[PDB]
């Protein structure tokens, strides 16, 4: 029950982390998480969020946590990458801990699980509308309700300034 060697979300420890480890797939269960990017190490922006997940041959973990120090974030099938049409599969969700935990898995509307574009990063769709998105420099973000999710606004308010935001892999 404890964040990744290196990691900075050890509030995660005393919010019951395990809610989390439990809701990820059988596939990676019994996996230690390894911290693969954090803002930061290795700096804030979504280029180096990108490259850094270049080499990852896993699923990942996004935790965001905001100037609220509420934490939530996204289970992502696929590593994130720059692509110029929607990707993930039906195991990614959404995920807070704010104000308790809570999981937003696929409800099978529509598949717009992942867009990464070259100004922003995105998951959920339908309607024009995004479950979690972040700009080009990883500070001001946006949560929505979507259908691929039918998740709540993940933190306090729809919109947010991360704080701190990490990439975790289970290779």
């Amino acid at each position: 029950g404890l964040v990744p060697r290196g990691s900075h979300m050890a509030l995660l420890e005393n919010m019951h982390i395990e809610q989390l480890a439990r809701r990820l797939p059988a596939r990676v269960q019994g996996y230690p998480w390894r911290l693969a990017y954090s803002t930061l190490e290795h700096g804030t922006s979504l280029k180096t969020l990108y490259r850094k997940s270049a080499s990852l041959d896993s699923p990942v973990l996004l935790v965001i946590k905001d100037m609220d120090n509420q934490i939530f974030g996204a289970y992502a099938t696929h590593p994130f990458k720059f692509s110029d049409h929607y990707y993930g599969t039906g195991e990614t969700f959404l995920y807070t801990f704010s104000p308790h935990f809570k999981v937003f898995k696929w409800s099978g509307e529509n598949s717009y699980f992942i867009n990464g574009d070259i100004s922003s990063l995105e998951l959920g769709g339908g309607g024009g509308r995004f479950g979690l998105w972040l700009d080009a420099d990883l500070y001001h973000g946006r949560s929505n309700s979507c259908s691929t999710f039918n998740n709540d606004i993940l933190s306090k308010k729809e919109d947010f300034i991360v704080q701190d935001l990490e990439v975790w892999a289970f290779d």
